[PDB]
């Protein structure tokens, strides 16, 4: 079978996705945004695809033929309306007789779904995909679906916000409806400065770049802050009061695969994911039910899912959001390391063969150990005191992890720091701003989580200010 | 305009061809032999093409997704008949609305021509391309064309050869009709051992790999050895008694661009090319006339040409051979360095626009200096005595060029040796076996050629035997 991949940022990382897919399928890659593609990404696409097609228009000169090493968020304009994007996708599919279409990138989910339906291929579902991508429609579907419901309001203007603040009460979450990576997500707790904080993130939001193909009924959503209750859920310290759960939708039914525990965020910036969760079978069961309800509630037909859930009092799961694509970072690879299951090949099996694919019957179990995928950020070294506070940028010489920080049988499997000499802007959003990454392994989750904490605390940065 | 490139080995090197082409045209690359493609080659194709299509069939497992650093001659089978190859090429062209098709590789010239004619695009010409690729048909066309004619005979069997030897006389050239790089080309001078030497190269020839799409009326051609007379041509030492001339055919007319001088071969293995020739305007005129006659004699319509000519007594040009593609090594790039003319863009202009392209009116002149592209081989170090003779392979540690070897204002512009640790088989044909390369520049051709000699003589190899 021939699988068209719409190749862009995020989701199951290029280092796993292309090889896993090409092992069983003939991959054709469409690159709608050549400028979104790193050098390493471009070499993987070419290595594992039998054809590659790029959007011609985003080539003006030779300088446009260069690949950067790192892209944190795509900088350049993409001003084609959705229906045109659908048309490009359909055209590529028909050029290569694609039996399936898939993507790892948020921004192309909606149009891909329309293409699949036009082509009679399996997909997220047209309306379902819109639900999965506009947070107001998403939250509305969740409320209808009988999971924990919370007050939410569309916000466009200062007046909209002020209303919302009255109706919802603090604590209040205000976030854009159409981005990711916690971009813009703000916690309103003080009715005094609440309008001020609306104005600042309002302005910030029109300086970020998204394709014109990204539709939304309002710029912001305000909603009840879902309060954690860590102790109603976890028996030991080390984790946080949210998780993610990775699943597959197949012919409209939800198949859970694995729940990931997390380390505490910095602000709303994520720090680490641990495959798989230490939570007890009853907690996992409650999480699974909420994610089933939410995703089936969205209407999703065939796709991967990444669903984020707040661990609230009385063991109530609160739906934070759900995406119709794979978890980012190394969560999908780490599922394969732990359990041997290749969720990328499993999605493609489902797209090409439906419930004929070999879907597990429940969350995977019998993990031989735990694996943590962890990032460090400048803000860790501001909190460390390694970076002075009065510092709007720096230039990075080295990042070192002192010995003696690991608990129990935990190990450092890998570690990679921003290359010596790397320039760092210290004004920009942490999430774009990771400067080091590491993988731990160990038989004891609590020890793994403690080792992550120690490493965050004691890592040594050498830079010049 | 959209240009389909059939991407394989040889001709204008990937480091120039893809960028030059993509500067003016949208390139679609067809890779009929993924295993012919080095890592550096694959990255260039992907960097500069708006689409890439590979032949699916030459992917069995993940191991087939690897790119080697170096390919001297494509190892794997390609057993599709010509008409099928034509069909693939036509299919790709029609998929992308190609306005032109081109290739740098000998082995795809014939089929490309048939595709172009089927598509109503400019090309070599169906019959012309067959002439340019079967050396018996080629030599026949040359003889008809009124250049120096020589006796030639088809050879398939020991009996065919023995006849030929009687009819032609020594000195005699026996060579395969369908390969390149001097593979199999043998000099018969002694009627005693002549049959023996036929049997050995007969056997050797069935152990080399070519696609089944390569048609020929006989395996070998025997022909008169064209005798040099260096002194009838050159006024100084340093060169050899053959040259090449690089041209463009446009609507059936020959356009010379540049003549390259050469350093003496090792056996029949080429050593260096110097852009442009030092030969006087009358010698150049004679060379141009022979190359016009030969190429126009073949019937070539639209293509690049690389024509090799023996410098024979009384200033008679002897046609050695002519290919309907670009010279290999760095001859095309070095034309651009010397004269500023980009012959790759000039070919594509001609394919898309005919004699509307900006063809020069005569050989390029006013060179600001000379540029030599030079290779060293193991056999240089056997002749140096650096490698013992009783040595069937070695492993290369380093290659060093002593100071004080350069004449006049000559310079070493670049130098690259086989990477320290490289394994070298010393049984295999020199031409596949280059272990070092360098570029010289200088205002004095005779000094440049002398500096090449010194470097060949005195280079130092460190290896283990
Ligand atoms: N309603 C909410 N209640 C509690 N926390 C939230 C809420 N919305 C967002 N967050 C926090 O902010 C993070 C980012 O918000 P999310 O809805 O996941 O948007 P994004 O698509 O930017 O990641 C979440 O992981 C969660 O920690
Ligand atoms: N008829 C000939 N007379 C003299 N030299 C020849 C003849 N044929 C081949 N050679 C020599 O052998 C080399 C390789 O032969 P050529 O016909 O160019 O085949 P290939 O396509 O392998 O390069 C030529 O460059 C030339 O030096
Ligand atoms: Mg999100
Ligand atoms: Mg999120
Ligand atoms: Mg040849
Ligand atoms: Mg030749």
């Amino acid at each position: 079978k021939t699988v068209l991949v719409i190749a862009d940022l995020g989701g199951c990382p290029p280092h796993m996705f292309y090889k896993s897919a090409a092992e069983k399928y003939n991959l054709v890659s469409f690159i709608p945004r050549p400028f979104a593609i790193t050098a390493s990404h471009a070499a993987l696409i070419e290595k594992y695809s039998v054809a590659v097609i790029k959007d011609k228009d985003y080539f003006k000169s030779l300088a446009d033929f260069e690949h950067p090493d790192s892209i944190y968020w795509a900088h350049e304009d993409h001003n084609k309306p959705e229906e045109e994007v659908v048309e490009q996708i359909v055209k590529v599919a028909e050029m290569f007789g694609a039996d399936a279409i898939t993507t790892n990138n948020e921004l192309f989910i909606a149009p891909m779904a329309k293409a699949c339906e036009r082509l009679g291929l399996r997909g997220a579902g047209v309306q379902a995909a819109e639900n999965a991508r506009d947070k107001n429609k998403m939250r509305d579907a969740f409320n209808k679906a009988g999971v924990k419901s919370i007050k939410n309001k569309r916000v466009t203007t200062l007046e909209d916000f002020r209303a919302a603040l009255e109706e919802i009460g603090t604590p209040l979450i205000l976030k854009p409806t159409y981005l990711a990576s916690s971009i813009g997500v703000t916690l309103i707790t003080d009715t005094e400065t609440a309008e001020d904080e609306f104005n600042r993130v309002n302005d910030y939001l029109k300086s970020i770049n998204v394709p014109k193909a990204v539709t939304f009924e309002a710029p912001f959503i305000a909603e009840e802050f879902l309060q954690g209750e860590y102790g109603d859920w976890y028996q030991t310290e080390g984790y946080s009061d949210y998780i993610s759960i990775e699943g597959i939708m197949a012919d409209g039914e939800y198949f859970p695969i694995a729940i990931h525990d997390k380390t505490p965020q910095i602000g709303f910036t994520e720090t680490s994911h641990i495959t798989p969760s230490i939570l007890d079978e009853e907690a996992k069961k409650k999480i699974v039910e909420a994610a089933k309800k939410a995703n089936e509630g969205l209407g999703l037909q065939n796709c991967a899912t990444h669903t984020e859930i707040k661990l609230m009092k009385n063991r109530e799961p609160g739906l934070i959001e759900s995406a119709a694509r794979f978890a980012g970072w190394n969560m999908i690879p780490n599922i394969k390391k732990v359990f041997g299951l290749d969720m990328a090949q499993l999605l493609l099996d489902v797209l090409c063969f439906g419930k004929d694919a070999d879907l597990p019957d429940g969350l995977l179990d019998q993990e031989p150990y735990y694996v943590a995928d962890c990032h460090l950020y400048p803000q860790h070294f501001k909190q460390n005191g390694q970076i002075p506070e009065t510092a709007e940028d720096l230039v990075i010489e080295a990042i070192d992890i002192p010995d003696g920080l690991l608990k129990g049988d935990t190990e450092i499997v890998s570690f990679s720091a921003a290359a010596p000499g790397t320039s760092v802007d210290l004004t920009l959003f942490e999430a774009f701003n990771s400067i080091a990454a590491f993988e731990l392994k160990g038989s004891n989750s609590q020890d793994v989580a403690e080792s992550i904490r120690q490493i965050q605390q004691h890592a040594k940065l050498t830079a010049k200010y």
